[PDB]
């Protein structure tokens, strides 16, 4: 009996559609009721007993019920400002700027913890940033992970920290992963700064740990830049920067 | 000529659009009809015979039909609460969670049955989980499969169990497959825990069967973690679980 | 003068939006017109000459026009059932006992006609299936082709039969193609059973033709399974049926 | 203060939403006004002076204002046909006709002009086809280009003519390109007949030029087939090459 | 309470939906109120005291309230022109062209600054172009970057300047990047002219710098063409280069 309807509404999301009605209808009435019963009589003391409704002026054999129209004209004017004003405030609820929120996604699988450095270095540059952290097991998980923070968690940018293995089985998963991040960003129109450190890039654990931490730091700086002082980057445009050690120019 | 209209509605999904109308209109009237015919008279015994509608007060040459307005003002107030309240309950029935539902997709093609272990180990960790199982022939099929459970079957997460072959012809299908899973996840914003065991990773049938079952178990634990105690994982962050 | 409007409607697809209105409005009126002019008088013979509209009861100085409210209350009840019931029948859209429809896409480029066997074997397993066939020149064309049948031709599943060449130039086009089929499935949430037979998999024309026809058959069976007895497949789960 | 509203409408595209209202409302009224003031009186000469509105029949102590209901019933009927009929005609813009329109996209980069042959051979097979031609610089450009003609230029099918280079640097661009065409088709549900001729497929300029032209011709034929006599292709369902 | 409702509106963006109502309703009324109270009486001086509402003519035992209908007919006519005209002016706001605006995206990572030349050469060919410039660290960042200027910054076309490294680790990122640009273009139906110069394409810093700048220039010329004189490119079609 009742249920089909309820499930029906859920599936087609009709319910919020209808709430527009009620508001449209109800506010339309409240607005005129006010104008007609209170506003108009105040406006028309010259017409007797609030006869504005039937107020009339004759032009030869022409009879124009101006009062009725005037009542509508002033109604419309009052309804207009309501919509003009209701539209302005929905505009400001949008143009505020809350404090940029960064998302950090890392792995259990990962040997070194880059998240730490990164978050530190980010808080340092701008103590005002909000940081959301989430961790997934494998690199295979960064994409969905990031895309979620970006859409569902209101992050403005995200860092994806990963340690693809040394095996060639690991290399394919790393690329494929990276590529997911690509789509992620494109679907969201937001950046996901990728920071992957292959175990094989460094010869031993001492370097692996040092290297990963330096890069993490370096990228965290970019998150800062892209995010706050983008002018800066253009100044460094085509100036041959790089990740650690030597760089380059002309 | 009736038909064109019906198909028309189907194609443009106009029908549910209209149901909003009816509800908007009909609930608007019922709410006021009640206020006007029953509420107001009760509210206004002082006005004679429910004359509230025409109730009026004069201020010098000014005549303000307050009754009518009061009837609307009280109508509006009753309608507002109707909408405030209707909005609150759609917040609780929507926002509130259910017993997490996991999806498990596997293959006929696959040598070893990893679904088993996995489902067991999952029920163990959290006896309260719902499990949907679907099986397709080839690995080429996991994607659509998973994507379906995720969307059509309300699964919160999915495990795709596969056994790509040893041949290089198998390899390409495995990668391509994996890649679809990537997309699937991104299109759904839900995880699909991939668990592929190449026949060549293990030397013989004894290992192949042992190795597959161990991983299936291990990933099933992750499904648990991501799903229930995600805090845990962060604790394990950059801790080199390899 | 008139045109801008028409193009406007086309671009924003406003027209079907509006048909919701008409229906909402017109059905709202017909429902009440009936209730008020016919239903109510029948309901109220006690009130004289259908005075239910103005029917009233006094409680001290209180005057409650219950007739009007009762007419709305009964109206609302009649409109509700209309919407409860209209919602139920749009739910039964999932009749799907109309007969699963399969799509078969093949190539002119292809040496062997796999379509034939496949169609046969399908009609055999389930004489009740509807078969749509479309053919494109190159393998490059299967994707769009399939995705079309899936969406525009109501097929529930599709088989894409192809014969990628022996050349490495062919190998890249085959991979790229397959991958398209990937997306096609993901975008549609329907399966496309891929069945590609590389000219090089078989040593000669006799084998090529034999091999291709066997596979086409074998996959046609799967179309059957996934489509009708999916419980079978799970039974065969992890049974290395490869 | 008028502005916020205007920008507001633009951002949320509310304006066209509203035009639905007006039409819904205005057509609802015009339809009944006609029925009630003109239709009904004609229908009811037996009732005096168009009293159909108040027309009534008694059944014991029951008083049923059938005139009012009948006027709505006949209104609803006239409104139904209007919506049934308005729905039919919106169904017919999307015919299984229109003179088919083909899109041809080529490159400056490309050494040989395949577009020429292709268009000729297409005009030959069916002088009734409309041909849209757009040319981009690099093969990298065909995708967007094609996806455009398909969507924005109402083309039913598109041919993407290209000549990837001999360098392995060229090879990656060609693959990547092709792959773009893939998506293009899938996003549009329309065919893009790819026709790429690698400079290295042919040994010299004489062959390169000949070979490209032949293929271009050959694919053009397919555009024709896929487009007009699709039955034919199924008959060839026969190792053609 | 009040809040749930507010958050509710935010989440489902119901608020702007409703504004359609108000406008639909309010304008419907203002339009008729005008017609009925002022228009009609002017139209009907022959009927006494604005009796047009009840104006009537008999045909035998037929009574047709033509006045009421005429008032709606003329109402509908006035509402129609309102929607016809309202639809026209949203058309001129919808397809008014200022404008062309190009977007330029480059890298810090990149050795040489191509953006400079490109922007010069574009300003030269058409001093009337607007140029938006944004810079990201790595090549991995061009995609999102470009897709942003295209959608969010109203660019009509975008140039993506990059210098993938010499390492094979760099190669893979470059391809992957390029590929992103693919999608980007397809999703937006706008071009992103890619301009990548691998460090290894040139033997030394003198060449690396020269080569990059020349190409940047050359491509910038294409942005011009595709953008302003596209009939030029077709002329150069299949003319190799």
């Amino acid at each position: 009996l009742f249920s089909e309807f309820k499930e029906f509404l859920y599936e087609y999301k009709v319910i919020p559609l209808a709430i527009a009605f009620i508001m449209g209808i109800a506010s339309t009435a409240l607005i005129k009721s006010f104008v007609d019963n209170i506003i108009m009589p105040i406006i028309t003391p010259f017409v007797p007993g609030g006869g504005w409704e039937t107020a009339t002026v004759e032009l030869g054999p022409i009879v124009i019920s101006w009062g009725a129209f005037l009542g509508e004209l002033v109604n419309f004017i009052i309804i207009a400002f309501a919509v003009f004003i209701i539209a302005k405030k929905v505009l400001q609820e949008e143009k505020v700027e809350k404090t940029k929120k960064v998302g950090i996604v890392d792995t259990t699988f990962a040997r070194v913890d880059m998240a730490s450095i990164a978050i530190k270095k980010l808080k340092e540059l701008s103590p005002n940033i909000k940081i959301i952290r989430k961790t997934v097991p494998g690199i295979k998980d960064l994409p969905v992970a990031c895309k979620k923070l970006l859409e569902e968690e209101g992050c403005d940018i995200v860092m994806a920290l990963g340690m693809p293995g040394k095996a060639e089985k690991d290399k394919v998963c790393a690329h494929e992963a990276s590529l997911g991040l690509m789509l992620a960003q494109l679907m969201t129109n937001k950046h996901i700064i990728e920071v992957f450190v292959h175990e094989d890039e460094a010869k031993d654990d001492k370097e692996l740990d040092w290297l990963a931490k330096r890069r993490a730091e370096e990228h965290a700086e970019n998150v800062y830049y892209l995010l706050f002082k983008p002018e800066y980057l253009t100044r460094m445009a085509g100036k041959g920067l790089r990740q650690g050690f030597e760089d380059a120019g002309p």
